[PDB]
């Protein structure tokens, strides 16, 4: 029945919201001067970015951007580890599946969620109350500056088709519940709730968006943008790793690349 | 007006069996002898505990293992609760940061009553009722495990004397949750006025369910002294856990 699938969207969606304190409504308020929301300080150089440690409260420039690019990613993660949990079934499968579901899911997400934080200049940085430009960032030293340019490159390309929270939540469900990730145990129950999650993100994508054509193909089909800035950013670090031996990199980060 | 009340009743038993694969009164079924149909496999000692993974396929040190699968156990608990306390009326309505605050604090109280359903004075059903394991083989687990569990077994006895039934645990589950004096609320006025509904609704039932059983309603919001001592309790269990104990799971079972 179709309606049974709206159920499982509101479920979803509600959850995301007690997931993820800085939803894309949020994050285009603030990017447009909306006033639900107050304005970010931007920061496009070294002078504006040690007034953004003035101003901004948050905890070399290149490193310490890293440093702190790093323990957001963790945060992010923690996020998406807590909504996981709330996709029905997700946490009655084989727990080695869980795991295996969260340490491939959580790139291809955070890099989605990403996109709801930029526009084509730059990126909102701590909980929106920061700005970082994409040219500050493509002009820092060697190893980091091309580091977040495809990022940028997938948003511009996401962002267009225009999705809100509400099919973000199930599209993002649809990403953990893959099936086809590596070493997995028990293929066929995650292949049957992710049948039930594009079932139900493909009636949300037309209602939410009656007019937009084959937006359910056009957005099944960013998975494979996904899947590349991944392994893009995986052989990335890897020359970090070894660039600076001196930078060290968060368990909980690093236990979701196993190369 | 006593109609809408049993409605109230009865919608919210509905949602429990929806919400709860184990019943108790299919845990009854089980424990008792009487459905022969299926008897769980039983766990008394180490050689029986080694067979019954072989059995039974845990989805997860002998006394790490169980903590673990009784961890794993736990998160699915609950999902259950969480979808279970939506279809609680007003529930949904609320303030969503009371929301997640209501289930956050309501959510062991709720772990340890339905406990009880699966436990009595010789052990708890384990896994989805098809183990059994004997109170005695969890006391003989290495300190501080063995000591870990034998509390909750003695409020399960204290608790079952009452002979609730499900659609007695149905109503007084959701009180548990509308619990208007929850750390950090932001609107308590709609919770407290969930909640006097609810226990309208669980006074009536006791009543009418339980004639012979006099004050039992009393009885019953007394117990929930009980509920928030035993979890003040294993709040604290598990924090020198924390110091006798990866990181991604770590994370699935954040406390
Ligand atoms: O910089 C980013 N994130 C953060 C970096 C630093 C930080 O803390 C910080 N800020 C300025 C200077 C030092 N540290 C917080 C964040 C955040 O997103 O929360 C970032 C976000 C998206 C993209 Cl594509 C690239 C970056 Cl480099
Ligand atoms: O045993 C319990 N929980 C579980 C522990 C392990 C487990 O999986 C398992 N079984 C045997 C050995 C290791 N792991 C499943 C459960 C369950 O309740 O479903 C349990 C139930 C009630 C109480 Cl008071 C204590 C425990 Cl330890
Ligand atoms: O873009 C990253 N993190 C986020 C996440 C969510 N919001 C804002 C920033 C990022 C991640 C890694 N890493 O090693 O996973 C390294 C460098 C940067
Ligand atoms: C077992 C182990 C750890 C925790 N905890 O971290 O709070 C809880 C439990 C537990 O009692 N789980 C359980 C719930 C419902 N039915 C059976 C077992």
């Amino acid at each position: 029945e179709s309606a049974d699938l709206r159920a499982l969207a509101k479920h979803l969606y509600d959850s995301y919201i007690k997931s993820f304190p800085l939803t894309k409504a949020k994050a285009r308020a603030i990017l447009t001067g909306k006033t639900t929301d107050k304005s970010p300080f931007v920061i496009y150089d070294m002078n504006s970015l040690m007034m953004g440690e003035d101003k901004i409260k948050f905890k070399e420039v290149a490193i310490r951007i890293f440093q702190g690019c790093q323990f957001r990613s963790v945060e992010a993660v923690q996020e998406i580890t807590e909504y996981a949990k709330s996709i029905p079934g997700f946490v009655n499968l084989d727990l080695n599946d869980q795991v295996t579901l969260l340490k491939y899911g959580v790139h291809e997400i955070i890099y989605t969620m990403l996109a709801s934080l930029m526009n084509k200049d730059g990126v909102l940085i701590s909980e929106g109350q920061g700005f970082m430009t994409r040219e500050f960032l493509k002009s820092l030293r060697k190893p980091f500056g091309d580091f977040m340019e495809p990022k940028f490159e997938f948003a511009v390309k996401f962002n267009a088709l225009e999705l809100d929270d509400s099919d973000l939540a199930i599209f993002i469900a649809v990403i953990i519940l893959s099936g086809d990730r590596p070493g997995l145990l028990n293929v066929k129950p995650i292949e049957d709730i992710q049948d039930n999650l594009l079932q139900a993100l493909e009636l949300q994508l037309k209602l939410n968006h009656p007019e937009s054509s084959q937006l359910f193909a056009k957005l099944l089909q960013k998975m494979t943008d996904l899947r590349q800035i991944v392994t893009e950013h995986v052989q990335l670090l890897q020359v970090i790793k070894k660039t600076e031996t001196d930078m060290s990199l968060h368990p909980l980060l690093q236990e979701i690349y196993k190369d």
